[PDB]
């Protein structure tokens, strides 16, 4: 098999668990304790040097940073009825770049500050949750969601009329949005809701949201 | 020929012009103006939903966001005397993968705020610069230096011994922390300072940085 190490729990692990699954690949996760500062400890900075979580082992070859090494998984196990990164298709491809780089660099920061406070604060790590940031982020939020209204009315998924990496990177934050008091968001953008209920849906992500619990 | 939306001073500008000053593709830099809020115009936004520079046109192709459209370029102009992508081989590949996401998520993020703040800040858009702000960034960077200097002790290059956009990506940032006071911070770090002048004399890079001033 393959090692990915991190907490399941973790969006940036659920990232390359996610990967694995909707390949059939065959995988082990390693978990690694922040109580214990383990991400830090000589073993693990001997995979990240950098000593965050997630890293990744195949044999002798050692990875880390989520978004490197779901790309490595898929073009690895590509089958000819599973190219999520499209990479015949130059086009295609692009297309999934880019919507892989809006989730990174546009909603994603403007989507994770409110999981983080109203979320990681209170049940991890015990402090309270910022008015003031969460406010900010949902304003932001909410003109980033009429961008994907919009291409999500034309296209099934961001890429094009097919699944790819682009779609699932939008899962792991996103599923954790779904369990703050601002859920309901998603009911006033029905396209999104709707390419939402289509990848909740999906066999893999059926199975990786039971390991985020 | 290409067109390439945005001032050339820009730095995720300069990022897509060296991928095509290095893939010797024949191009045109179409400039747009932030004093007029043209980013925010509807031509621009018809380019680019969220309205930032760069956006991208071949023909009757649309694309934003720096890294997807260089990714494009890159993989579209590969000779086999030019592929600094490495699909070829796929070890090597998600070694470029690794470096390209070390430079988004850790490096320019320690060293961005330094430039922003000591240069944008003053130069344009007229404030002060945080001491607060660059001070921490320094740190936070010091630490960051020292995981270069022990990979580029071992490779000549990020990805292996030789050139690849990992590098690249390093470039337009990297060169305007150059013009602040604390560029002999890279003095302390001989490896980097090593890697950082094979990059400067590079032909492609070389004329790059002609437009950037
Ligand atoms: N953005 C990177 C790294 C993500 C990251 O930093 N993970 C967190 C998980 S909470 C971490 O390890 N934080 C602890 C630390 O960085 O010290 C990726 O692509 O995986
Ligand atoms: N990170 C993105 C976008 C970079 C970006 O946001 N560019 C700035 C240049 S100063 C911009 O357009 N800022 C104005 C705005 O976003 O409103 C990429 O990969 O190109």
């Amino acid at each position: 098999p393959v090692k990915v190490f991190g907490p399941a729990m973790s969006t940036n692990v659920a990232r390359v668990t996610l990967c694995l699954e909707e390949v059939g690949a065959e995988y082990e996760v390693v978990n690694i304790d922040f109580n214990t500062m383990e991400h830090k400890s000589p073993e693990h900075l001997a995979r990240n040097p950098f000593g965050q979580i997630p890293a990744f082992q195949d044999g002798d070859l050692l990875l880390w940073e989520s978004r490197a090494i779901s790309k490595y998984v898929l073009r690895k196990y590509k089958t000819d009825e599973v190219d999520l990164l499209r990479e015949s298709n130059l086009e295609e491809a692009a297309m999934v770049d880019v919507w892989t780089e809006v989730d990174a660099h546009t909603y994603n920061p403007a989507l994770s500050p409110i999981v983080y406070q109203c979320l990681t604060n209170p049940m991890m790590r015990g402090l309270p949750t910022d008015e003031k940031v969460v406010a900010e982020s949902l304003e932001k939020l909410k003109k980033v969601l009429e961008v994907y209204e919009a291409r999500l009315s034309k296209h099934s998924y961001l890429a094009g009329d097919f699944v790819s990496f682009a779609d699932l990177n939008h899962f792991p934050y996103t599923f954790y949005f779904m369990a703050t008091p601002h859920a309901a968001l998603f009911d006033s953008y029905p396209h999104v809701k709707a390419w939402w209920d289509r990848l909740m849906a999906r066999p893999a992500v059926k199975k990786i949201a039971a390991t985020m619990v």
